């Protein structure tokens, strides 16, 4: 059939729409660690805030993991459940700023690494009531190893391909650890430029219902 797995998945999340100057940051951020990345032989971050063309894309703020409802009647309902008890918060708009510095995660497959800063405290602290929304209507039996929550929230800013996705996994996690610390010891010098500037004010969330992006306002 077609969309046989995504038919009865849902997942929140924020959208953040970079401006011209949010962008121009991110290509001279990404950009300095790419040719740090070169100098020492590892694969590039893409940037993920541009497509093809240089068309801008939005990053995101995950705010759930893969939600696999039991059919795609359920899987709307719940989001829809989701959407009135956010309208029901007090909520007129959600802050996004980062704090820390740069961490890498790792896909579930380990095929992709993404490049990322975590959420500063206060931007998690406004996104609990809407994570509790979220812990109270999503299915109880997971499709993803990795749950999203509080300790977590983070903004992705470039994914490079693992190189080592076939080694044996002792060498692949060394080889991810060392990336970890080359980006933080020697690329880290224009992430108070970032998170300067990558801050965001967010009206509404967004979820993949199925194959569909619809918006929930605040
Ligand atoms: O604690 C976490 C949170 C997320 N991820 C992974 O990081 C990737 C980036 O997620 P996101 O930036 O799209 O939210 C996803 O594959 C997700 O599974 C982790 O490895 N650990």
């Amino acid at each position: 059939m077609v969309a046989p797995v995504s038919k009865n998945i849902g997942f929140l999340f924020l959208e953040l729409r970079l401006d011209s100057k949010q962008q121009q940051i991110m290509d001279l951020v990404l950009k300095g660690v790419n040719a740090v990345m070169d100098t020492h032989h590892r694969n590039s971050f893409e940037p993920l805030h541009r497509g093809k063309f240089g068309a801008m894309k939005p990053l995101h703020v995950s705010l759930s993991e893969t939600m696999m409802f039991a059919n795609e009647s359920e899987l709307e309902e719940k989001m829809g459940r989701i959407r009135q008890e956010i309208r029901a918060l007090e909520c007129k708009s959600v802050p996004v700023a980062l704090s820390g510095g740069w961490l890498v995660y790792e896909n579930f497959d380990a095929s992709l690494q993404f490049l990322a800063v975590g959420l500063s405290e206060p931007a998690r602290g406004r996104l609990k009531p809407v994570l509790s929304i979220v812990e109270k209507y999503k299915p109880r039996s997971p499709v993803s190893r990795q749950p999203v929550g509080l300790n977590n929230l983070h903004v992705s800013f470039g994914v490079a391909q693992n190189a080592y996705l076939q080694q044996d996994e002792s060498v692949s996690r060394q080889r991810l650890d060392s990336l970890r610390n080359l980006v933080a010891t020697e690329a880290s010098d224009r992430l108070p430029l970032l998170r300067a500037n990558l801050q965001f004010r967010c009206h509404e969330l967004k979820a993949k219902v199925g194959t569909s992006v619809i918006t929930l306002p605040l």
